[PDB]
């Protein structure tokens, strides 16, 4: 038998010793190896109770990679202002696992179409999470992994406008992004499939139906905040990428390229809370990255409980969310 618990969890990866990339250097001395021959013990005849918008898995991910990044990405100006070094550096996150400790278990939801909340009919254990690489991004979901079945929308309160909605994607859709070798250093620049995307965005209108009682969805740009929030704001090999969506959220099409302007910027709003800094100026070179969209990020309107229209908005900057669209599987247990 056992009780639903907080503990201090353990990270574990397969981070090469050998490497000079920020992930790995940290994951060297912070995460043991993984489990060469991990088990994991279906649980028959059991029903649990998950909550993935109150899972204190997600506040430890935050906290180890807020240490990741105050160590691996040093701005040249920070806090008393004070002046300091920003070397240049190899970036490429990895995957992390999560583990428990003596005496403690995760449990894990396998049911295709589970949204996060709620009972759940195929359980097992486990004793680490799978591979979970910690992007940090707004508006869209990079890298992630993708729902099982259907599209899955994710949302703490669906009726209460203010809680933020996680969109699941079944399927991928490649965004691509350079900062072209060759001149403005800053300008860069995302493409994306028109065709794939308009069709994905499609599906995601004809589930947002089935919860709204098929009343209208729209989509719009975020009517404003912070940069950080009303572009898709990530960060590739070390730079950060601003870029617009604008695009992205065009109700005309639910046929070619569409390629979004994106701006490499050096004064930050960091993430981590800890204020406004500036990095070191870009790399030399093409700036590349490409990246699998695996979820949007989603705020509806407020006001329109009297129009037949619904609103929806691509939203975020709490980077929490991006680890609960991962960890909304599993939960921490005590063993008695
Ligand atoms: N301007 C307000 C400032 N906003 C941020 O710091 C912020 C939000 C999201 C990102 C972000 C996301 C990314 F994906 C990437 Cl790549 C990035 F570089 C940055 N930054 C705040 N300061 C306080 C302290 O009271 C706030 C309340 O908690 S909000
Ligand atoms: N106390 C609030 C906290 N203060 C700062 O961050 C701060 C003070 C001075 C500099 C500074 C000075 C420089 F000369 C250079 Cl070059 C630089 F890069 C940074 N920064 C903030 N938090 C947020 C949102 O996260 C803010 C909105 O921008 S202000
Ligand atoms: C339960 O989950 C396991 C693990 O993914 C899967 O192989 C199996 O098909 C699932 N069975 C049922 C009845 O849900
Ligand atoms: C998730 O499923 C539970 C159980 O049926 C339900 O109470 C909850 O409203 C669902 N949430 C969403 C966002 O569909
Ligand atoms: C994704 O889910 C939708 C239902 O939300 C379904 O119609 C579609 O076929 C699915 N696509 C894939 C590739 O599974
Ligand atoms: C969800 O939101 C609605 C409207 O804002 C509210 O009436 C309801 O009490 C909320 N549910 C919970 C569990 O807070
Ligand atoms: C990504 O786009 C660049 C152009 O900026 C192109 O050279 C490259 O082949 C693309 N990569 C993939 C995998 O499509
Ligand atoms: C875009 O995606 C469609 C599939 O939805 C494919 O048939 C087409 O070749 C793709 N075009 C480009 C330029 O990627
Ligand atoms: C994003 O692009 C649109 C269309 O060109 C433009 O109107 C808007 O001002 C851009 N947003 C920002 C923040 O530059
Ligand atoms: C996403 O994964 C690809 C493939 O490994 C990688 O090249 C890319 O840099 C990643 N993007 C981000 C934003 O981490």
């Amino acid at each position: 038998v056992w009780k639903d618990a907080d503990t201090t969890l353990f990270c574990a990866s397969d981070a090469k010793a050998h490497e000079t990339e920020v992930h790995n250097v940290w994951a060297t001395h912070a995460c043991v190896p993984t489990d060469p021959n991990p088990q994991e013990i279906h649980l028959e005849n059991v029903t649990e109770n998950f909550n993935m918008w109150k899972n204190n898995m997600v506040e430890q991910m935050q906290e180890d990679v807020i240490s990741l990044w105050d160590q691996s990405l040093q701005p040249c100006v920070k806090l008393s202002v004070i002046k300091q070094a920003c070397p240049k550096i190899s970036f490429d996150p990895i995957p992390i696992h999560y583990c428990t400790p003596a005496g403690y278990v995760i449990l894990k939801c396998n049911d295709k179409n589970f949204n996060g909340t709620g009972p759940c009919k195929n359980v097992s254990s486990v004793q680490c999470t799978h591979g979970i690489k910690p992007v940090v991004s707004t508006q869209l979901l990079l890298n992630g992994s993708l729902a099982e079945e259907e599209i899955i929308i994710r949302s703490e309160n669906l009726t209460n406008n203010a809680k933020t909605i996680i969109v699941h994607l079944n399927k991928s859709v490649e965004i691509n992004c350079t900062r072209p070798s060759n001149g403005d250093i800053r300008k860069a620049y995302c493409e994306i499939n028109g065709t794939k995307w308009n069709k994905v965005l499609k599906q995601v209108t004809e589930k947002l139906k089935e919860h709204f009682n098929n009343k209208t969805i729209i989509f719009q740009p975020p009517s404003g905040g912070d940069l950080e929030i009303t572009m898709h704001s990530f960060n590739c090999r070390g730079e950060f990428f601003y870029c617009n969506t604008t695009q992205l959220f065009n109700n005309t099409c639910i046929n070619g390229t569409i390629t979004l302007p994106c701006k490499i910027k050096q004064i930050i709003n960091m993430w981590q809370g800890t204020g406004q800094a500036m990095y070191a100026p870009p790399i030399d070179g093409k700036i590349n990255c490409v990246s699998n969209i695996t979820g949007i990020l989603l705020t509806r309107d407020g006001g329109a409980n009297n129009t037949s229209n619904e609103t929806f908005r691509p939203g975020g900057g709490n980077i929490k969310d991006n680890w609960r669209s991962e960890l909304y599987k599993y939960k921490v247990v005590q063993i008695e």
